[PDB]
């Protein structure tokens, strides 16, 4: 009856009907100050990144084994892993269907490069966590550029095809990608819904700092390894991170990162919409 | 990229390193009697189907909640579900990268149409099983054309882009697509025992029994248990034999094999392909 | 030593000792305002409804697979299923022994029809739940008249055999039977916690959400799990509320409460019975 | 439609489609040699005793916790416990509806007296097994008469209401009730579905003899307590009963009961159809 | 190079936690009579600190404590295998150090006292795990082994190097009792609160209450639950107060303080030592 | 003195179970050279039985074992707090006995060895619980501590009372390795594969981890601590394909040969060689 399209996407629409997710759209419209894409073409870019992003979120909640998203049951907690995995993979390819409409020969070439960049990120993020091998500050920064720069580059990259603007923004995109992950990492451990990263066992920016700062100690890995829901251990864990100064080390990097963005944002000629956003996200750093 | 790639594909390489499962290539390789694609470009096409097909198995073992493949632990049984999903997702896009080498404008268009058909099939297959809604013979045949015909069509379609053979083979592909599924469906319940009865899947024979005896709910209630108990599996098969679903499945397969030869003959005759059907048909 | 009677009824006497709300007895004693039964025959009849009722509770706590009843461990959690099933089945026939004392030619004929009606109720309730086929609002209401109407109809029916009151009470009985089940359905999902979602049964609030939102399958997927998980359980209650199933239940109850008063007036009025309806209804207002 | 009856009766119909011995029917037709009931009422009684009997098996499979009946999966292994428990309780009352027929005042009274008798039987059998207290031979014989004599009494009891035959059959029924149960006890331990009574943990006639014959020993109770599915343990259990002579004791008891049956059958005037049936069952211990 | 650090990482964790060095304050005050050389005394104090701290690691598994001094328990972070082994290593590290004394009898004494120490803790565990409460005399008697063990070892070893020949065994016992009975009172008289009731151990107040009401079974029923539930614990203190166990403990604490002063006088007087008791004695009143 | 009953209950439980006291057989066998006085030898033999069995109570808690010598573990019956304390008690009961030797060096020697032993069990635990695998070199070196602790202690004490003055430490170390690696091989080859569920690093698993570095399959199966037979069955198959079982055997034969050569240099000991010949029949 062709309603099959409806049935398959209930898990996908479930995540959309959930609150939040404001940032993805703001960057695409804020970067448009330079790129200035046509309203017709721009709508395509926004719609596709919205799809890909949410689709990746369905997968990431299984990979992280998250129990709650935006305060609601994870999609697969209601529909089950088979239905969620398939629905997300379907959304992926629905995106490629839309990208082909861009009508640009290079849309497919760029779409492939960025998705592979993204999956190598989530691939490393999983390899380190699931093989209990801690990454250095150096590697972590590098895979984050893949993981979160993947969806950024796709949106700004696609826009670049239709713009007469030829100067390169890859440096600003990188700095923003890091600013986002490290901010989300910092907020995750600082302010139910308490230290969600400690239960998932992931290596966040502060936990990575504590692990190398105290080589003689083996406490942070033994707590991360437990994937504990126990608050008292988490409470102690946050205390330790404060004692070793891991929160102080992150802020100074964020403040350091924040500077590069303004310096880089000014050098491209300025975008008032974008500066307002950085000042905003940074108030909690 | 700098060996980052090795780590990511360990689960994928595990499934290849496992014995068997070489048929997908044999059918595509036999069709080259008609299509006659270039050897260089064809290696690209054959390589992609191996990648996509094997990658698709990594996912199907998570969906079917299968334990063990070809007598070995399921991929995620060793590496864990997060690691397996990403490697399989990674291989897909690695495939698309490979297709782009074809340099043919329409290769990407075809890759999309077929991959979407493949997911709707697997989607229906999952929806029915996990929402406990049994499909009719019409839908089941129809989803098999999507589910298993999807990756077939991808390979034959890509070959057809480079082939002078202009006559249409799509009717044979569907007829063949069904022949696989109904045979594997029959062999699974008729001969590590009754893997379909434990997974709770709707196979061709169980679908017949459910509709032949409307007053009964025995097969619906046994599939629902996802039972490993042998007595139920042993009884379940006995019931299917008494209700005549095995005769109906057999008669369908024998009918299907016939249509294939007739369709093969209108294409001018193909010795390599006919031998394979004769081979697969020995199961009944 | 003829002490065998003790052993046989030990699971039954256990459940009887637990405190309860004698809702059935109260309704029966209130209908005597019209029926005006002799005290002796009424004493026999009331004793029979108590036995039959409790016997069915022992059986239903196995079927609805309850963890506890009236806040205490379930009967079979202590004595084991074989002993309880036999104890309950035994009490049934002890009832038939008691009914024969009534001496009325039709007493047995009525007792058979009512038990045959009752089992079709508990039977359909199980058929739907265990074959995962949801009933329509119409189908549900009809089985409720059988399931809970069974002991009501039996108690008032036996009373009428000895009464000069000839006017018809079946409509009031139906209106009340629905009032009780649908109230219990609402109270369970609206106030350890939410036992109906874990047993997987279809109650009136869940049934409304299933037909009101046909595109969705969240309520069937949450019911299917038979989850003791609170986060999913809490989410489900929220979903039922947003879709308005709780409002629809309330408005349905109010329709019945009205019909009950109107029907009571047509039968000449009953202060004890109206007081009881006014009372139970204070909980959904 | 009113076809709900089908849906509610699916587990009951599953048990009927299975092969059996029809022995419940075979005696009823044989006892009719004296009673000579009209075909109309006899067909009703035959319908009722079949229902009650089969319904009780669905329940007996749950209480005994059996995992196989006549070689097929038990009723509740396929349909689930709730669906079977309700279906079984239903057939009971469907029976009472049917018994209401015959237009006899005493038919219901007899139906109750007997059904109450049967439940007191199954109750003792459960109390002993679940409280691990083995009954004495005298006690065991007594509850078996309730357990299986309960439903015998119902079929032959109802027939007598409509028969001019006034002579007494309770002594013959008792002797026959014992012969059946003690025969099933012997056959079960003497032949998948191997030695099913040992895993269910039941007290059989042979197992009860060994328990009292060797008081110092605690072996038969330790095997019953495990409820083992292990064949090797059961094979040993069979051996012990043989060394202690429980199987010999059962045979001599069966041989005596068979004899009492012939003498009692003759005292009622002789029954050619019935003796053929008894002579047949006796080949299993001779 | 040397794996000694890895093996003792749990032990170093426990040292870093805040605790009153009660053992060192008393042991160092007794030197007023013994007049031990600074060289030998430094070693003696070092061993007793080691043994005590290791003993706390083991007692945290045996007592099954949740946390200590407000921090996660030692094995709560490193796991039982790592902690138990790390602790036993510290034991033998003590034996190595005792051998440094160069005095022949140190090892004989170190064995006698360590064996006495384990015989105490053996009884303490057995009574608690068999749900059998000991008599007050039995409790006092094992306390002298369990906690008297390290006093005697610290004072005993010092005496090998002291010319003071008079007997200090009576005073040492008086203090050993004074401490344990003080900790017992403080635990129930008052952030982790009444940890002793959840661990289920027999303290001096509960031992009084259990025998004072022989007909009573209330304190045993709370001890068996090993509950973290606060309402039970708050009630439990209330019962002990009505039965007068807190008055009894105080009167005993007040009496021992007296016995200490009288006994300290016979040893000629020690200002540092008496000052300490006056201080610790402030806990009642 | 009745407390001694309560305190020694888990110790006595473990002592009562039948096992071939292999440690004791050597201690009695090395006496062919040492020729200790009968009175002093009885004490030394007595001390090793306590220390050995006492430590077994503790290792059953650390290795999270479920069975020891085929019976329930001590703490399964008496509870871990009660068992841990009883074991700690036996140690000091051991220390008490050594003093009866009346020899000045007994305690110095007893301390050195117990410290060596705990560094072993400590390293063994650090690796398993912090998920870092040791090299063959590291593994060999710590094993000499773990099992070499009591050998060195028993033979060391005898030599204090013995006229044999020449050096046996090289032979002792060679024997220490041979035992552990034998028990390691036997554990994964012939109540099934207890070493895989405990997650410990044994000699064969250690070889597979370094021989195939690009692979991470054995580390992921050890991490799971799975009781699953299918995963364990596969793991033995994998260890076999990489030849870790061949490398272990060749190592054992390498050790067996060194053992005979070292005994020959000491002048010969018939009791000892028969013992190695017997234990070595295990890989042939």
């Amino acid at each position: 009856q062709e309603t099959v399209q409806r049935i398959l996407l209930e898990p996908y629409k479930y995540l959309l009907q959930l609150p939040g997710k404001q940032v993805r759209t703001k960057l695409s419209q804020a970067f448009n100050h330079w790129l200035k894409v046509p309203e017709d073409k721009l709508q395509i870019i926004i719609e596709v990144t919205e799809m890909l992003h949410n689709a990746s979120l369905l997968i990431d909640d299984i990979e992280d084994n998250s129990k709650l998203r935006r305060g609601f049951p994870v999609a697969h907690s209601i529909y089950g892993i088979p239905s969620v995995i398939n629905s997300a993979n379907y959304v992926y390819f629905l995106g490629l269907e839309k990208v082909l409409t861009l009508d640009h020969q290079d849309a497919v070439k760029l779409f492939t490069r960025q998705l592979l960049e993204l999956h190598q990120g989530q691939g490393l993020d999983i390899y380190w966590r699931d093989n209990y091998t801690c990454p250095t500050e150096e590697e972590y920064k590098a895979m984050v550029l893949q993981k979160t720069g993947g969806l950024f580059g796709l949106a700004v990259g696609l826009m670049q095809l239709f713009s007469d603007y030829k100067e390169d923004l890859k440096p600003l995109l990188n700095t923003l990608g890091l600013f986002f992950q490290i901010r989300y990492d910092y907020a995750n451990l600082h302010s139910k819904s308490f230290c969600e990263d400690l239960t998932e066992g992931k290596f966040s920016f502060p936990t990575i700092h504590a692990i190398w700062s105290r080589p003689e100690s083996t406490q942070v890995q033994n707590i991360l390894r437990q994937r504990t829901e126990n608050i008292d251990i988490k409470k102690y864990c946050v205390h330790y991170l404060e004692d070793v100064g891991s929160f102080e080390y992150t802020r100074n990097t964020l403040k350091e990162l924040e500077a590069k963005a303004y310096k880089q944002i000014d050098a491209r000629g300025g975008n008032p919409e974008l500066v307002a956003l950085v000042k905003h996200l940074s108030k909690m750093f």
